[PDB]
């Protein structure tokens, strides 16, 4: 129930995958999730991909692991894991229903005024 | 380009091919679109139908034809029609391409993710 999925949700649920596939680092981030989506045509608010990785962080399902950089003076590699993996699936569980119904309706849409 | 379709052009879009049919009345309308959704699960918001009937008489392209009831003390039933058709034709076309944008993003994060 509900209308379609929310844009925070949405890229919650690529973090998860690309942390699931260890390829979630904190400096490509935006760039990264820019980059996937500008052949569709949507390019995520900067924002709203830094209120969803610390939504998760806050939420305790992913952490922060850190390096230094021995060739920049300050600052770190930033690398995520999974703090609580089961959260996480079961994130990405209710996130397959909430995408279901969200194709369900666009097609309604689509086939009922065109 | 953009994210999804957001709610209001959604209703919008429905209200004006309602129009097309005329069956678009002010009474059964929230009533008739929550009908129309339960079944996938969607409940439109009584604000947001209020708010996207407005928008639509506020930007001119629907007018509001009236009727007193001769059987009930005030009042009226309300027929909805084109006031300026050509600007909703303009509004829908747009609607298709934001339609089939949302289609594809879905799409990419069911296949990408799941």
């Amino acid at each position: 129930t509900g209308f379609l999925v929310k844009q925070r949700a949405f890229l919650k649920l690529y973090m998860i995958t690309m942390t699931e596939q260890e390829r979630l680092y904190g400096l490509k981030l935006l760039e990264v999730l820019r980059s996937e989506f500008k052949e569709i045509g949507f390019k995520p608010n900067h924002t709203e991909v830094y209120r969803s990785l610390h939504e998760l962080l806050d939420d305790g399902i992913l952490k922060q692991i850190k390096v230094k950089k021995e060739g920049a003076k300050l600052q770190e590699v930033v690398l995520y894991q999974f703090k609580d993996y089961e959260a996480a699936k079961l994130y990405k569980k209710q996130l397959k229903v909430e995408l279901d119904r969200s194709k369900k309706l666009i097609e309604k849409a689509l086939s009922d005024n065109f």
